[PDB]
């Protein structure tokens, strides 16, 4: 049921630069008109942002960035929050996130995707462990992650990853990167979202 709720909140995103689609990804609605989106993408050259078929510009929303502490050093999370000033409301699923959730290595993981490339899709995999950071050969850093074995592709970023903790099923965060049969999602805590939800009111 949670998976269904999440798929219901997942929208396709197409970043356009001069009539050209320079990138695609997913946007996971978490409440009102707030959607978790890939930060590394919402920081490039765009003239139009297509959200579920709706053409927008940077003036139709606000992007909040989460700052997490990794071993005492404050780092920027790849999971950012795009809040549309106006639009159709999405279901509130913030209570499905966690703060002190534990994932048993090897347990079922589910990635929820919805983009212009593969359409509505689900990818399953097995939990590995948490990872403080995953730097790119270029210097880009993604902190507070959770690794898992799975077949992921570019454009999956933004989709939510679900895991299990005993009889509990919850949202770990949003897919950020992957390859070599292994993927990573940026962890998003329940508190992070609650405080952020209260801020936007």
């Amino acid at each position: 049921d949670l998976q269904k709720m999440v798929m219901g909140n997942t929208k396709p995103v197409e970043l356009i630069l001069d009539g050209k689609t320079v990138a695609i990804c997913c946007a996971t609605g978490v409440f009102g008109t707030a959607y978790l989106v890939p930060r590394h993408l919402f920081a490039e050259q765009y003239d139009k942002i297509m959200l579920d078929g709706r053409a927008m510009t940077d003036s139709d929303y606000r992007v909040f960035e989460f700052e997490i502490k990794v071993k005492g050093q404050d780092m920027l999370s790849d999971a950012a929050l795009m809040v549309l000033h106006r639009g159709n409301k999405v279901r509130d699923i913030t209570k499905h996130f966690r703060d002190t959730a534990r994932m048993k290595k090897g347990t079922p993981v589910v990635g929820v995707v919805n983009n212009a490339d593969v359409g509505r899709l689900i990818f399953s995999g097995e939990a590995l462990t948490y990872k403080d950071i995953v730097v790119s050969m270029d210097g880009d850093t993604m902190p507070g992650l959770f690794a898992y074995k799975a077949a992921t592709r570019a454009g999956y970023a933004g989709g939510a990853v679900l895991a299990k903790d005993g009889a509990d099923t919850f949202i770990v965060g949003t897919h950020s990167a992957g390859g070599n049969g292994v993927g990573y999602c940026s962890c998003v805590s329940r508190s992070m979202l609650q405080k952020m939800k209260a801020h936007v009111e």
